[PDB]
This record gives C-alpha cells, structure tokens and sequence, in this order.
C-alpha cells in the first residue's frame, strides 16, 4: 500500500519520521509544496528531508494516478479535488477547530475575534474549502499572551500528534466520519489580513489593540510596527487620555504609550538583539531589567539561536540557570538542531573551563539528542579528534 | 430637584412617561437630537412629545448651567463633557452589555459576531465613549433568527425598564458604580458600516452569510439586498455547490439560491407588500403558503401596519384568528398608537356587521387602550355620534 505525504514543515517531516519507524510494509511518496525551494527555516524544507531520506518526490499529477493509495495533506498548497482520484482515501490536517476557521491565517483570526480555545482537525478532503467530514479533533485554550507564533507551534505539534494517533486507522479504513455542521462555521480568505501592510486599528480598545499586536507578532514573518517602531508585547495601563485614540502620549528607545478608547496601552519596542548580545557576559540581573516582557527569553533569530543558546556557547552559567528557572528549555535547539549541550561543548573547547557541565547535568542537559544531520555532540568529538573532551563529557550519566 | 432627559425615541418617551405619573416633586427639562424634526416613526418625536407635555426643550449648551440637577442621556446624540458641569449627576443608558460594544451599531454587531447575547447597561457619563463606571446592567439571549430591529426593540424595552428602577437611587445618590474592565472591551465606530453601501460578503460560510442577512434586516431603515432583490430571512440547505461562493444557482420571484463556502442558502425575497395585500380578504390557508419565514407575520409598513392590523381593518376574521394563534398581539397598534380595536370597530361601523366582536374579546381584545391622542375607541364613536356601535361594544366586560 502506497502513502503520499503532501505538505510542509515539521508536521510533514514529523508524521513521516513516525511512518518510516513505526510502519516498514508502507510506500512512501512525497509531494511538496510550490515554495518549498528546499532551505530550513524555523520549519524544516520537507523537500531536502524527502531528498535525504530517499522519498520519492512525485507531483500532484502523478499522485492523481496512483492506485492502492492514501493521500494526506500536511498544510499543503493546491487544491485537491476528490474527483481526480480512484479512491476516498484523501485526509487533510487543518489547524482549526471545524467547522469553525476554515481557510486562512488561522495562527491570527482566533487571536484576533479573542477566542478561549482553538484546535486541529483531521478531515476527509472534498472539493472545497476544509469542508470535510471529521474523522477527529482536539482543542486546547488559548494563552492570554498567545500570539500567532506561539499558537502555529501548537498546531504543529497537535496536528503531528492526531496523525500519529489516526494513521494505522486511516490505513486499515477502521474511522469514523461526521459531516461538518453548518452552525458556528466560519472562513476567511487570503485577503482578510494583509501581511504586506499591515494596520493596526488604534481607533479601538486597550484589550482591541493589544489582541491584534499578539496576532500579528510572528518574528520570522513580522513584528506589528507602529510610528516606525517594532513592537514586542505592550500592557494595558491603568490611566485614560482624553486624546483622540491613537495619540501618542510618549515615545522613547523602550516603549510607546498611546491613548485607545479606554484604557492607554504600553507598547514595547523589540530588543530582543539587545537581550542577545546581554547573554553574551552579563547578569541575570542586568537581563532581567533590560527585558520588557519575559516572552522575550524565548524568542529564537532565523538562525533559531535563543537566550540560552548564547548563554550557553559563552559560557555565560547564571545566565543559563536563571532562563532554565524561568521556564526555558535546558535542551533548546537552533534550526538546525544543534542544541544547548553542543554550544556548551564549544564553550568548554575553546575556554578549557569543564567545570560547568555537571550543574547542566543536574540541571537535565541532554548529551544524546542528535542534530538534523542525525550527530551528536560525541560524533562531533569524535570527528574533530577532541578526545580529552569527549572522556570527560562521557563520564557524565 | 432638576432633571433633564436628553435623547430620543421611546427610550426617552416612557421614562419622561413613568417620571410624570411617578414623581411629581421634580422639574423636567428636555435636550434633543439633532435629527428629530417632531415627525413619529416606528419610534415616537420625544420633541413633539415634550411640545405636547409642557416639557420645556433647552439646549445641552444650557444645560450645562443648570445646578441642582440631574442628566440621564437616552440615545443622546451630542458628546458629553463632565467637565463641563457643576456636579458628577450625569448618567447614560447605553445598548451594550458593557465594556463590550462600546460605540455604534449595536444592533448589528453582537449579531454579526455570533453572540449568544446581549443587554443594556446603565452607567456614569465620562469623557470618552461609554466608558464610564456601571451602575447597573441587564442580559439577555440573542434568538436564533435576531434581527437588527428585534434586537433594538429589545433594548428599547430592557433600557426603559433599568431605568426606571435605577432612577429613585439616581435621584437619592444612593448607587453603587464599578469600574468597566478593560477585558473584553470593544468598539465600533460609525465606519464600521456603511448602511449606504451596505455589501454582504458572499465568499463566506452559509451561516456567516446568514448572520449578516438578518443583522441587516431594519425594515424601517433597509433591507438586505442582492442581485437587485431585497431579502427578508433565508435558510441554510442541504446541498453544497462546487460554483465559486455567491454563484447564483437559482432566481426567482420567490427567492435566491447561492453557493457559500460551505451549504447552499435560499435567500427568500421580500413579500411583505403581498402579504398585507392578502390580509384583506384571503384565507388562512393562502397566506401560509404566500410567506415563506413566519417572521412576516409580525412587520409592519412605514406607518405601522402590521398583517393583523390589516385584517381587523377588513374584518378578515379567520385571519384574525390565526395571526393570534402564531403569537401575533391582538392589541397590536400601529405607530400612532391605533390599535386593532380601533380598527375593528372601523370594520364594524362601514359594514353593519357587529358579529365578530365577541370572539376577538374573548381572545383578549382590549377595547380601553389609548392613542398617542390619548383617546380610545370610546372617545372616538363618541366624537362620531355613533352611538349605537358605542353602547354595542360598551356590553362587554
Ligand atoms: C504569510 C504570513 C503568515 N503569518 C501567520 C498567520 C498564519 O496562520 C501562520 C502560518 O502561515 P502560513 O503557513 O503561510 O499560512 P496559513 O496559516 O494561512 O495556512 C493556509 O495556507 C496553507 C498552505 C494551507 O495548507 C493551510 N491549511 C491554510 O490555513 O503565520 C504571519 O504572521 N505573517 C505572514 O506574512
Ligand atoms: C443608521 C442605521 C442603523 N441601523 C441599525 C443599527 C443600529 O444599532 C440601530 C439603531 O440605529 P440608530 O439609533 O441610528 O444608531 P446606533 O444604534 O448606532 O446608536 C448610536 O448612536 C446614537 C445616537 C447613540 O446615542 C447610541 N448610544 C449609539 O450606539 O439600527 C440600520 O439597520 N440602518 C441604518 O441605516
Ligand atoms: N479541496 C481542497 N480544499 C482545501 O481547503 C485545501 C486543499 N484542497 N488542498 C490543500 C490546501 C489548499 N488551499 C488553497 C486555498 C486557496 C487557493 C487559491 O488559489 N485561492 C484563490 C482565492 C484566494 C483566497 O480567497 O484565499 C486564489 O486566487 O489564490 C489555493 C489553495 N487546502 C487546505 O489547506
Ligand atoms: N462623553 C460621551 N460619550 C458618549 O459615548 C456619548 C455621549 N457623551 N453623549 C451621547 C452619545 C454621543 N455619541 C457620539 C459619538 C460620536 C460622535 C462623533 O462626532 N464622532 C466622530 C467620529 C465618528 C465615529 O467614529 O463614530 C464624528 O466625526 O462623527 C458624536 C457623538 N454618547 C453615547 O451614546
Ligand atoms: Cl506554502
Ligand atoms: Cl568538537
Ligand atoms: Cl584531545
Ligand atoms: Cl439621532
Ligand atoms: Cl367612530
Ligand atoms: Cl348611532
Ligand atoms: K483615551
Ligand atoms: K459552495
Ligand atoms: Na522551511
Ligand atoms: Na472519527
Ligand atoms: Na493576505
Ligand atoms: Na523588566
Ligand atoms: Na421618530
Ligand atoms: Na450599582
Ligand atoms: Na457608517
Ligand atoms: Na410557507
């Protein structure tokens, strides 16, 4: 039996990571999308893990064609039609919960219309647009501080989760359906938001705004930018202008506090360079007054390096201690999935200093994550003929 | 005590009503829209009213100067600057449940936006809009097939109450206010709709499509219209079209049929007209099969003629019948307070046929009801010398 993987990003390359551990008796086809051009980016290119893993890559022509076929689309690009196909076995991950959210941008409308919860919904394909009927779903709430990031990786990692959870049943034809209903169903299209000059509505509420500030920060597609500058995260202040919404009531290097309709908001410019270049060689203290919001402390640059990434190939220690009691992942991995413990070791190598790690390992650092080359940092030891190193990293259990 | 009612419509009407029969120890001023020219509508001239009452009209500029007073805007159309008096007796009704909807259209909105509710909230006037500290608040559910105009009707209604029962703790000082929150605060401006280029956005769901439909049905202002036919209500059906949304699938004078994103929708043309027409002198059975929403049943023209007015005017008395068994008022009364008594009494007086009287009595017609004149039909076969229609219906009890 054939399986045809169609989509991108880590749900594409996660679901077919599982299907190539946990289902060996299964043919494997890959299609991919349009601009897919094959570079990792906060999400990795299906297209070079399918090249690299030896998966067929066909085109949607092609997959038309196959017989004896399941088809899945992992936020695929083009339309499918059913009626192109021998066969019904035509499934599709949608991130919302259906039937509400059809269509786009659906890491922002939730946000946006100030949705408690959303959802990931696994579905036949018809001829429409995420019309369907469910064959599963699962919801979660929403974070007060949500934003389209935040939520896009939850989608991801659900959506991964309910395929995992539904494909041996999706296999053997052993699911249930039911169709969509109509009420509570809802869609927006591609010109519902404008990625490309986005505005903000300050003619509206301190809760409106700062709603539309969350669903738009996405900072490897944008930051919202409001009077030339960037805005990570803001709050909503006790005081009320009288001054036309939208005024701004002071501007400076950290912050804009404008009027709304009710209560003035602050809006934080991003410094997220400045918190950077801080975990080089300065004090949790000195980063904790600097930061605006602690949100900051997560974000990664199109590298994926992070707050504790830096800490780590520093050597910056209380650095490293404070993000992890703040929440940070001690194992965080840049986009290519070098991690914490492989900064680290280059911290040791250059500076001759080992006697960190062992209050990493306390700390639950992990030796023996490998990387999206499929190393770890004892390959990389081994490779680069840092013996010495390698003997005391492997003392550690 | 001073007190100045500053607004318009019935809002402002019955309070002034219940203050005249309640609290005579009290001084009534009037300030008024802009756009009431003393012509009644589906809602009553406040202007012409207080010319009739003997309730002095001032201006908002003169009000600011009066001292000892108290100022309860309702529906009030000039912003309001609490600075700008000498003391803090300064009071709004605004249609929202408060801090959401804020603003315009709130008779639209809630519907637009797939409330399961709304309400009323009575508040404390600040400088901004609806802003201010509540002193109290109703709610209510949102029916399935709301309009725009059953929901303002409704706010009209739960207004008046709410202020009724506040104003004796208004007058004494004895309320207690809270702050509106700023969680779940909204806004809508007057841009927010252009009722004079009103387009409902088809390349959406059956029931988005829906939703938008019936938060534009105002008779008195507009009806929902597309592809040159105006609409009153529809239906969410079975099939579901592959043709792009608003792909016109069927026309004809009966109603529109068009794909959405989702289900098909039938669209029923606006027969009102027809329907009145066919209360003259038609039966039961003709008229259920002429409309195709119930809701029909309960419009009324620009005057306010309802099919039940129509019907009683005719003598139609198996129409009569069965208007009041699908919840149609008996006592209805068109919009300058003539009621279907009146009107039946019309019927009797040019046909000689008194016969029917007896059963609408025991239906519950209320022969005492009063005009906007303040006359009722009594006053009226009296002025006319009718006497023996008088003594007639002066029988029953
Ligand atoms: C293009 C864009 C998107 N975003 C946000 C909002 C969006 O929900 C999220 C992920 O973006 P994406 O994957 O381009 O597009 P979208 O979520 O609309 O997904 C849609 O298109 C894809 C290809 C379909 O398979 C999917 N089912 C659709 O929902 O990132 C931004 O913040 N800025 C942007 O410029
Ligand atoms: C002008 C207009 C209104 N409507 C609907 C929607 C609106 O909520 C309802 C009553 O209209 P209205 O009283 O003009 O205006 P609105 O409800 O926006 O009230 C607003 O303005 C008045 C003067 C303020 O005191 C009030 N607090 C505001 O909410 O009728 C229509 O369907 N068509 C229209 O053309
Ligand atoms: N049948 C089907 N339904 C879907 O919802 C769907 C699939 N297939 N396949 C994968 C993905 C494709 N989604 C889309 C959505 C819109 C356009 C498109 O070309 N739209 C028009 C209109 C723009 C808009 O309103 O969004 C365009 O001109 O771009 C293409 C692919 N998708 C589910 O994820
Ligand atoms: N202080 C105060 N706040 C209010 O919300 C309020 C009052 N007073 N008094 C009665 C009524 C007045 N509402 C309004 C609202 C807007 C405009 C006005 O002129 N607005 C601008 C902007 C248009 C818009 O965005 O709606 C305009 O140019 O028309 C006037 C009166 N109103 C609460 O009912
Ligand atoms: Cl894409
Ligand atoms: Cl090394
Ligand atoms: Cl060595
Ligand atoms: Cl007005
Ligand atoms: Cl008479
Ligand atoms: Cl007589
Ligand atoms: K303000
Ligand atoms: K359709
Ligand atoms: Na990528
Ligand atoms: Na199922
Ligand atoms: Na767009
Ligand atoms: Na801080
Ligand atoms: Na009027
Ligand atoms: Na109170
Ligand atoms: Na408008
Ligand atoms: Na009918």
């Amino acid at each position: 039996m054939k399986l045809i993987i169609a989509g991108k990003n880590n749900i594409a390359v996660d679901v077919t990571k599982w299907i190539i551990k946990t289902i060996s008796d299964i043919e494997l086809y890959s299609v991919c999308n349009e601009n897919d051009h094959g570079n990792d980016s906060f999400q990795l290119s299906f297209k070079k893990f399918c090249i690299q893993f030896n998966i067929p890559i066909i085109s949607l022509e092609d997959a038309y064609h196959l017989e004896d076929a399941i088809f899945l689309s992992l936020e695929f690009d083009k339309i499918i039609h059913p009626s192109k196909f021998t066969h019904n076995r035509i499934f599709n991950i949608h991130f919302s919960y259906l039937p509400a959210y059809k269509g786009m941008y659906t890491s922002a409308w939730p946000i946006l219309n100030n949705e408690q919860e959303s959802g990931v919904t696994l579905h036949k394909i018809d001829h429409g647009i995420d019309t369907g009927a469910i064959i599963d779903q699962q919801k979660f709430p929403l974070d007060i501080e949500e934003t389209a990031k935040t939520l896009y990786l939850k989608y991801i990692k659900i959506g991964t989760e309910i395929v995992i959870k539904n494909l041996p049943a999706l296999i053997s034809g052993n699911y249930s359906i039911v169709e969509q209903s109509a009420i509570k169903s809802s869609y927006y299209s591609k010109k519902s938001i404008d990625y490309k000059n986005l505005m903000i509505d300050l003619n509206k509420t301190a809760h409106e705004i700062l709603q539309q500030i969350r669903a738009f920060t996405f900072r490897d597609y944008q930051l919202p930018r409001i009077d030339d500058i960037d805005i990570f995260h803001g709050e909503i202040l006790s005081s009320k202008s009288l001054s036309k919404p939208g005024t701004i009531l002071e501007k400076n290097n950290y912050h804009l506090i404008l009027s709304t309709i009710d209560y003035d908001i602050k809006l934080y410019s991003d410094n997220f360079d400045e918190i950077l270049t801080a975990c080089e060689d300065k004090s949790p203290e000195f980063i904790s007054k600097l930061l605006k919001t602690e949100n900051i402390l997560f974000e990664k640059n199109h590298l994926g390096a992070s707050p504790i990434i830096i800490a780590a190939y520093h050597g910056n220690m209380d650095v490293i201690e404070w993000l992890v009691s703040k929440g940070v992942n001690i194992n965080d991995r840049n986009y290519k999935g070098t991690t914490v413990a492989m900064y680290f070791k280059d911290y040791m190598l250059r500076s001759g200093n080992y006697t960190g790690l062992e209050n990493l390992i306390n700390l639950g650092l992990d030796l023996f994550l490998k990387d999206n080359e499929g190393l770890s940092v004892f390959d990389y030891m081994r490779k680069n003929k840092n013996i010495e190193l390698f003997n005391f990293m492997s003392t550690f259990n």
